[PDB]
């Protein structure tokens, strides 16, 4: 199977990349994820809010109330500076990792000679 | 920073890719990781054994005693069938994820028109 922790990591990554594209609210995020996935990934609100409560508590995203021109309150989320930085540190750390793995295949092969 | 959970995920991935290259023991694994990383990643044995105890408990790797031609016992580790499969499920799930993220950038851009 795919371990829960890995799923969670995936969902995190995706959701942060939606915010990267712009401040958004629950139903916008879900729709965007559904379209970009062909409906193969349909987030719940429960899930999205459980994740965001965690990201917000750790200061990676922040929330704010939208215009009430609509006449009803809507909560928006954005990536924070720390947010942006972690996404950057993460991305780079992973590309080093992918290099290390190239090098393992390389070194293996090279000693087949 | 890079969250501990992400570091752990990285170290897992790397270690499993070493076993992928062949059955190995602690000091072989460490050396191989150190060479493929330029010494930028020097695993402890403590760490390696804490991780492997977990992987082995979850049936992703298995261990066995090496030849005692050496005259001393050495423990080897190998990836299991389940091991190989999880590495495959994982890898594929991540490439879907990377696609989803392409599609988010794509969809964003496309509606700038």
């Amino acid at each position: 199977e795919i371990p829960k922790e890995m799923l969670r990591a995936q969902t995190n990554y995706i959701l942060l990349n939606v915010l990267k594209q712009g401040d958004n609210y629950v139903y916008g995020i879900i729709k965007q994820v559904k379209e970009a996935s062909n409906g193969e990934m349909e987030l719940n609100e429960a899930t999205l809010y459980t994740i965001f409560d965690r990201l917000e508590q750790d200061g990676i995203i922040s929330s704010y109330w939208g215009d009430e021109s609509q006449g009803g309150r809507r909560k928006y989320y954005r990536l924070t500076e720390i947010g942006h930085e972690n996404m950057r540190l993460a991305f780079e750390s992973w590309s080093r990792v992918d290099k290390i793995i190239e090098n393992l295949e390389a070194n293996k092969k090279s000693e087949a000679i």
